[PDB]
């Protein structure tokens, strides 16, 4: 929960109180991003992007301004590449978006595609500043199409992140209690983490109230899709004026959250490097996370193993508190598998991920079972 790693005590990995407006200099960008439903529907989005002048990034003078600009340019990019979302794609992102988008992304150490830390961690607003972080008091900054359920998908992801924050802020307490040899403190800390994680599973149920499977699978998913192993942009995307040859970048999204990995590493659940395929996907998604949060995960992996400390103590109270965290992480990913069945697998069966969810489910079920196989029980 330390603020050397851009981790907020209240909202966790989410960007605390994100910026809503840019300097007047960028009005031309702001207008397009704010009006994607109209501009896409009316078929004028591509023209508006192609007729932008090149705006410098030097007038973006702080981190929150850069994050808003990244979110703005990534939303335009995604809208430009996929158009109305029915196969009329563009394989060259015009110079006057691509160069500033790519400079800004190098400064922020993120890939120049829309990622979770844009469309979720930075894409939100309090309606009334003085009321709490509840769904009915929040809004997103940007959507793609009327009916795309972006508000429901993004905010319910956000609210799960905010829930996780109360378990994340406990993490220093764990390592300190280990280092100071405080058995009761360590046990309290572990139960508190599990309780908060169980809370976050409850918050996850809201997704059904605010996202409709046909909308997500058939609309929002299109705009979160990228160009890594995508037959529609077989060779990646040309960032005109910045790199000569195209580059592939994964249209991740939901799966770029650091929350599950945060607790995987805490609980020494060797999963990041413990195998072949699934461990490779999990490592690749780290490049799509903010750098400060990439560093957090590493500095957690370098610490004394909590799972070893608990194993070494001959202490059933400790082992049971540790297992409550592992169970809440299993529960969360189990529920997540159901969510993916409702919102990806079933709609693909009707008409299409593309009936290629067998590999999807297998990747999710592997990670779940490896989490479950970390339960300690009597040993
Ligand atoms: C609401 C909060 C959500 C969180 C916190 C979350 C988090 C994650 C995480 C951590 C992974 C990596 C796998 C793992 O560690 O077990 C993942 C993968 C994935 N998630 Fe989610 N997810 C959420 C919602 C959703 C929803 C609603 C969908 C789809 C409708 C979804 C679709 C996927 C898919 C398809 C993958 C596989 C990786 C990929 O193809 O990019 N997630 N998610």
């Amino acid at each position: 929960g330390s603020a050397a790693y851009h981790i907020d005590e209240e909202v966790g990995f989410a960007l605390p109180n994100p910026q809503e407006n840019l300097p007047d200099f960028y009005n031309d960008w702001m207008f397009i991003a704010k009006h994607l439903p109209d501009l896409i529907e009316s078929g004028q989005l591509r023209e508006r992007v192609e007729k932008l002048n090149m705006l410098s990034i030097d007038h973006l003078t702080d981190h929150k301004s850069q994050r808003l600009a990244r979110l703005v340019l990534g939303c335009i990019t995604m809208a430009y590449v996929w158009g109305k979302g029915h196969g009329d794609v563009r394989k060259v992102l015009p110079r006057n978006i691509a160069v500033p988008y790519c400079q800004l992304s190098a400064a922020l150490e993120l890939p120049p595609i829309l990622v979770y830390a844009d469309c979720v961690l930075a894409n939100w607003k309090k309606k009334d500043p003085n009321k709490p972080l509840t769904y009915e008091n929040m809004d997103v900054l940007f959507s793609f199409r009327d009916g795309d359920c972006s508000k429901g998908f993004f905010l319910v992801s956000l609210l799960v992140e905010i829930a996780a924050a109360s378990a994340i802020k406990v993490i220093p307490t764990v390592f300190k209690a280990m280092q100071m040899q405080e058995r009761d403190t360590l046990l309290k800390a572990l139960l508190e983490i599990a309780s908060c994680l169980e809370k976050a599973l409850q918050v996850f149920h809201q997704i059904h109230d605010h996202v409709n499977p046909k909308a997500f699978f058939s609309v929002l998913r299109i705009y979160l899709s990228g160009w890594k192993g995508n037959p529609q942009l077989s060779d990646g995307l040309v960032y005109e004026g910045f790199w000569e040859d195209p580059k592939e970048f994964a249209g991740g999204s939901a799966g770029q959250s650091s929350v599950f990995q945060c607790f995987d590493v805490l609980l020494g659940i060797q999963q990041t490097a413990g195998g072949g395929h699934a461990a490779q996907f999990l490592q690749d998604m780290r490049r799509y996370m903010p750098p400060a949060h990439r560093n957090f995960l590493c500095s957690l992996e370098s610490n004394p193993s909590v799972r070893e400390f608990v194993l070494s103590k001959g202490d059933a109270g400790l082992r049971e508190a540790y297992d409550a965290c592992v169970k809440a992480l299993v529960s969360l990913r189990s529920y997540h598998l159901q969510i993916v069945t409702k919102y990806i697998l079933i709609p693909a069966s009707q008409q299409p991920k593309g009936t290629g969810g067998t590999d999807l489910m297998n990747f999710l079920k592997t990670v779940r079972s490896t989490t479950e196989k970390s339960l300690l029980k009597e040993g």
